[PDB]
């Protein structure tokens, strides 16, 4: 059943894309079922939306959280369904917490898509028009990052939102100060550094209260014990029982995602293997940067789930 080198991670906000999963949903009825079971959660039509859009409201956080959600659960469901090898350790970026939390039957899917519905909102709110940004900074070092944020802040918030592998770390906060940290790190040489096109400032102070609403969200729910440990993002640790694993995710909300961290602790767990569990391949290049020898391989499309099956299932 259970096979001991094997992880299962699932994408966050930037991996969605009109289409996602169209392929695999045309040989599996189960991918649009499921897709329909998120619905009733999220309250938007999920397949409706990813697939014909408007991107525009695909790209908003409030939708795009409940839709990856969906799609995540949509190909462990088909994997599980295929008598792939189950993970003995889930992780997932930032959303993909939740998917990976609905994987281990923590939360159902109905529930968990609404409580990320409702935490797209939280967030969204938490910073109105032009308020945030967050930016990706390429080849620096932690620490040099670390103390520009510190320098640039002001009043102001900006602070590393995600720690995503030994060089990529993702800055946010207020627009002026990721705008002025920016301005430092260009002073100082780095210069490879991009606003990203979503900029509510997730895993900064600006959604501390966010995350308030968030935790009053969750314990209206049944939340169940887990079925296969999630490695969580804020510390990068597994939490025993409910009151921990909400805790967990309050604090993740407005505290950095620490990537590198989950990777690494999954790494010095004895997996060797790992299945990106949803659409695109972000966190397949993030763990090649992580940790080399680790065997990486995404699962959004039919050659790549057939290529990963054929070498995993049992």
């Amino acid at each position: 059943m259970t096979e001991s080198t094997l992880a299962f991670v699932f994408p966050g906000q930037g991996s969605q894309s009109l289409g996602m999963l169209a392929e695999l949903s045309e040989l599996h009825p189960q991918i649009r079922e499921t897709f329909a079971e998120a619905s009733e959660g999220a309250g938007v039509d999920l397949w409706a939306l990813s697939q014909g859009g408007p991107e525009e409201m695909l790209n908003r956080t409030e939708y795009t959280q409940p839709a990856l959600l969906a799609a995540g659960v949509a190909v462990w469901r088909l994997w599980t369904a295929q008598r792939g090898q189950r993970p003995a350790l889930l992780a997932g970026h930032s959303l993909g917490e939740y998917t990976a939390l609905v994987a281990a039957g923590v939360l159902s899917l109905h529930d968990g898509a609404h409580l990320v519905r409702l935490r797209g909102q939280f967030m969204q709110a938490a910073a109105p028009a032009g308020v945030g940004a967050m930016a990706a900074v390429l080849g620096a070092e932690d620490a040099v990052v670390l103390e520009v944020c510190a320098e640039a802040a002001g009043s102001q918030v900006v602070v590393p939102a995600n720690f995503n592998s030994p060089g990529q770390i993702v800055i946010g906060g207020d627009a002026a100060a990721v705008d002025r940290a920016l301005a430092l790190l260009a002073e100082r040489g780095v210069r490879k550094a991009v606003k990203l096109a979503v900029s509510v400032p997730s895993h900064t102070p600006l959604m501390r209260d966010a995350a308030n609403q968030l935790g009053e969200a969750m314990a209206g729910l049944s939340w169940h014990a887990p079925q296969i440990p999630v490695v969580q993002n804020v510390d990068a640790r597994v939490h025993d029982g409910s009151a921990a694993i909400r805790q967990a995710l309050v604090e993740q909300l407005y505290l950095p995602v620490q990537w590198t961290g989950c990777v690494q602790a999954l790494a010095s767990q004895g997996i060797t293997r790992i299945a990106e569990c949803g659409p695109g391949k972000v966190l397949s290049g993030l763990i090649k940067r992580i940790d080399k020898s680790l065997d990486a391989r995404p699962l959004a499309t039919p050659a790549d789930y057939a290529g990963a099956l054929d070498a995993w299932a049992h």
